[PDB]
């Protein structure tokens, strides 16, 4: 196990490709997503490979609780004062894609219900 | 108020019903009264934080323990096959109560976009 793991998001982790970063610290990473689908529309993502929220143990609670105050402070610094909407997908009927856990931070629109 | 001034503070406070699927000191989980897949539920902090916007950096663990607790409940659901969870601010989100609080959604495929 290669730091970052071994989905695409490792290789962002790892700088070997590129992405448009809006924060880093040593636990996370926050970067616009290529796919959006509002104004603004980024990921927020742990350093640590846990591949899906439905096997996070219990001490990585700080580490999740981090992504969403990492996901706040960037909304806020982004100008989204209109209001946003976080979204973590688990497995096939969550659309999830990418097997290492992601929140998504959505804005700059109105968002509607169902959530999908 | 502890709890606040949101009908979610009544159901913390137990003077209105729900349907309570876990409770602990700092939480509650409840089915969402106006629910939008076959399950869906809501996790709630007990201490009124009105929206993730206002949340301080010392709420980073109650936060993630919210997602801990949502998904070892979507577990006792029976939702194996997958789930979403969701936490809207303020007007664009579509945020319906100003208590912070974790959707979780499943028994169904959900969609792209997530609204
Ligand atoms: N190299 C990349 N840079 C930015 N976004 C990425 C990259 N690769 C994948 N993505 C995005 O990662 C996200 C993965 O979320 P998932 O929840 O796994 O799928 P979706 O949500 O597309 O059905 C998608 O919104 C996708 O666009």
């Amino acid at each position: 196990a290669r730091p970052g793991g071994d989905t695409i998001f490792g290789k962002i982790i790892r700088k070997e490709i590129p992405a448009k970063i809006i924060f880093e610290d040593d636990r996370c990473l926050a970067f616009h997503d290529i796919s959006p689908q509002a104004p603004t529309h980024f990921l927020v993502i742990p350093k640590k490979h846990i591949s899906q929220i439905s096997v996070a143990e219990d001490d990585d609670e700080s580490l999740l609780g981090h992504l969403m105050i990492v996901g706040k402070k960037c909304a806020a610094d982004l100008g989204l004062n209109k209001g946003y909407r976080m979204v973590v997908n688990e497995g096939s009927d969550g659309g999830q894609s990418v097997y290492h856990v992601h929140l998504h931070v959505l804005g700059g629109r109105q968002m509607h219900w169902p959530p999908g």
